[PDB]
């Protein structure tokens, strides 16, 4: 398997990696936006929705930081309140649009709460969309749990080779799959335990990546930071980046380009700090290490905003600083602000 | 010595060498401009210089390979079709504005045509407005020649004292000193002769700007490439890579944070094909190796434009050719057209 | 699993990979080393085999090209001709000896003649009284071969499982274990095949050795290089490095500290030239490039040598002359002979 | 200037900064020693210097920690108790022989008690009869102090010619100069001052080495890690570390294979500790960070070594422990003892 998009999948996603940068997660779907909008006194109209993306995707100085923009099919087709399209807004400043195309999870029987993630149904058909309105790499997010017995055996099968035949799919319609194996944090597990279950995770997806044939060049990987769980003491941003990096360096080849960080329910500041510090270590890092935040990047802009329009200058300020404090964390140039 | 703009200049100069951007120099003065412009039947005007720095900085895709631009003092305060300040057209994009500061050169007395760079009179307080005008980096040229008696030490000295005094000037004003001591390739000598005089000129100039207390991780170095004289026979990519990045290992301080090759008499391909090889060099390279092209990046959008407006779509895509090969040459990259 | 050896495999696995050094492969079994002393009129006595290993060990200027010595269970426990155990004129050097400790191979029913590797039965205790003779690594070679329907599912998996198994066995013994998955370059099949089918099959290994719960960053790979069939026409250095320093990026990861090729069947100078090119090669490599050479080291010493001892110094002239220029390579310095 | 042994030179430069080797300086007076060996109630005759640099150099597992040995000339025509010269020894084990060529200091008239160092009378013979003695690589040592008008500018330009005169001469010969400008501890002064001294010294050297045309690339420098003085509150690692690498990223070319530093008034355990912390430190280093130690490598061994035999096997195991941990220092490995 060549793709005809071979090269522009290389070139996108080594772009993705650029230092400086990193992608900003805005793909909630019309309920998770919902229960965001709600947390703080807003009714989940596409009135407020699109007035919100417009909030981020208009901040002075945000997107420079951005390499890429994860967006819910709603966004992609959207325009701002002048008529511009977001995705034209977004390639004017070096943006590229990404889009969500998983369909969310469901229970696997015979497991503890265990999840698969669906979507492989006319997704070609979809991407091939997708990329024509201007989309140029894609987002799938598969959840595994820690416990007694999680992850087992079959989530991880399920969840990995749902991962490879996505990106393939992907490749095949000219978006860059982003790989997002994500480790739920939940729990009173330690730092060790996260950390040999994202190396067992990532190993498993990386064999159904090979096993679908699937060109590395042309992906990015979205893991979970190896943390204690959530249940359990915080841990500094030197011992988070160093059992972190240890698991990617005996998992992920070196033919990806870019690790794009999920944030997880981490803190702004502490998303922002741990990144920074994986950064600050000297140690074979054959890949970009960036970020793919959605909360992380957004939670104190959305409060700042609240509701309406006083706030946006002052929330957009709010943005500004959380863009630039992530790009100088890809740089490990971050001192705290 | 140490800047209120330290901060800033050490993200700025290391910003400009970000991989995947290199500079644009459009900061031909009016008159260098004008012959440009004849040389395509169109009229010196204000209205036309404006209409062709517009036609690149308005091309689809091109700011995005582009860390920073060098503007001519006009351009600087000039505005587009649309109202928006060319220095505000660039930052929405993340290009940093710059400013050439330098005022041209004088013969030194007593040598064979070697001239001496003139500038530093006023220079602070022209600095400052060019900061609050929106530029973040400078531009001062210094000519050297090769000959049996050149460069002689006098024109060495001049030069690189007064690259010295001019980049100290430009950092207590907050803007990133571009250092360019242009070694010109006029004469029948080899490229062993190129580079042993680049070798000495080098090192003059970082003792000189040592001597001055410079922030050397606040500034950038715009050499020549290493190549034969212009009467002798051109030479491979390879060659000119592996004489060029050996100079530099000679004598240009890692703390430096990039070096934007200036084109010279180069053309488009050349120019490119040579800083690709560069950076397919696997050799010790503390710096980015990027581009500070003029003529190496507009000569093909220039004639394609020609005069008037049917042809700038066409003229764009042709700069935007030229962004993204030196875009990806910077990455090493770079395949052929 | 944690081993009490773990640093002292961490730091040997690393200290194989010293730029500059690489392994002699002298482990040739009693009857393998027959053949090569029959094929210079030679007879297989205890007495040749020692003399040819005391030649090479006592070489000048040998001993610190090389990392490590594979020996042979025999010439583990031999002496020189003045009673010194080869194993400490080997430490004195700074060399690690290693030990083979596979029993070869067998063929699968079912199968074109492919083969599993044999040895596990009572590795451990053998491994042990291995590390008190002084022996630091081990090797194990498994053997893949390219054809129609080759190398199958079945043999790839008996292989991968053989020397995961070996490997934890290794380390918790105290000996670095040498995974040699060896695809045979008998065939017509271009250098296109041999990398798909050296990513499948390295991607086999290192899931088979995460499942075994190995620490990569105690162990090394012995891969062949990604070259044309025994009966397609050769390419040059430049060809082999791309294609197999690609495959290496896709699958091998970033943990393990280094990657000592085996030559298969290429002459010494087609050895030291392709591992030249490939620390010429400007890309993403994580591990050291190095040597475990055998014939490729020996060969021309093995001939000069011929029988008798007028015949000593000019062999050793001859082995050091490909100890150093195997050690030029690992630098990427080898200019040729 | 293209010297005949330019290959040599650049090859033996490069070896000395191999990641886990670094030098032993051997090379102290008849006069120095002396105060060593009374410093332990051991009696100054050339029978026990002999027996002091054996118990070092014939230590099991010391030598292969040990790029290079710098040797005082009685040393380099010395044998061991069994005839083996020391050179011998040094050679078999892979490290190379280096000579002290100073003719000590002298005070400056008109400073304040500022040196600069004698030797150059007759060097070139002498570097001849060194490299046909074994001798690789050479040494000068020039002294610099810090006071309020130290070090002067007569000083710095005395001590730095007087460096790129020894260097070129050196060069001619086949000897890899050890350009070492040592800047004094003594005083009140804070890290800082340290820092610009170290940077304005060394980049007066190199601008020397520039002007007398020497090979940087065969060459090597030995400079101070930069510390506070002698009488002001010691810093962590860290901070030693970052203003160190600082100092050497603004002055020293690229092109210099290896920087050894020098241990001066530090202890074992804090040079060791500090030169780890070097290697720790993610940022653009083109040179091999290493040590070029004495005190910091002999001082416990001379004290467990008694003077009388029974304590030599006690001393070698304790000279075996600083080589050991010096060598991980320069991977960054080090984790204590």
């Amino acid at each position: 398997f060549t793709s005809k998009f071979a090269d522009e999948l290389i070139a996108n996603a080594a772009y993705i990696g650029t230092p400086g940068k990193g992608i900003l997660a805005a793909d909630e779907s019309t309920g998770t936006i919902g229960k965001r909008l709600a947390s703080i006194n807003v009714e989940n109209v596409e009135s407020n929705r699109r007035a919100l993306r417009e909030l981020l995707f208009t901040t002075p100085g945000a997107l420079p930081c951005l390499s890429g923009v994860i967006l819910f099919e709603e966004t992609l087709y959207q325009k701002s309140s002048d008529g511009t399209p977001f995705v034209d807004m977004l390639k004017s400043a070096g943006v590229l649009p990404g889009i969500k195309v998983d369909k969310g999870t469901v229970e696997l029987a015979g497991t503890n709460g265990e999840t698969t993630t669906q979507g492989l149904d006319g997704l070609g058909d979809r991407c091939k969309k997708y990329y024509e309105a201007g989309a140029r790499f894609a987002k799938w997010r598969a959840v595994l749990k820690i416990g007694v017995n999680e992850p087992s055996q079959l989530a991880i099968h399920e969840n990995a080779y749902g991962l490879a035949r996505y990106a393939v799919i992907c490749q095949e319609n000219g978006l860059v799959p982003i790989v997002e194996p994500e480790i739920l944090v939940d729990g009173s597990h330690d730092i060790q335990k996260c950390a040999a279950v994202t190396e067992r995770v990532l190993a498993a997806c990386y064999k159904a990546l090979s096993d679908h044939h699937v060109l590395l060049e042309g992906t990015l990987l979205k893991p979970n930071m190896v943390t204690p769980g959530s249940e359990s003491a915080k841990v500094a941003p030197e011992v988070i980046a160093e059992h972190t990096v240890r698991a990617l360096q005996r998992t992920v080849p070196a033919a990806v380009p870019a690790i794009v960080f999920l944030s997880g329910g981490q803190s702004e500041e502490e998303a922002t700090r741990n990144l920074n510090a994986m950064n600050q270590l000297k140690t074979k890092k054959p890949w970009s290490l960036s970020f793919s935040f959605g909360r992380a990047l957004q939670q104190s802009t959305l409060k700042t905003w609240g509701g309406k329009e006083e706030n946006v200058k002052k929330a957009q300020e709010a943005f500004l600083v959380r863009c630039k404090a992530n790009s100088e964390a890809t740089l490990g140039a971050y001192k705290g602000d």
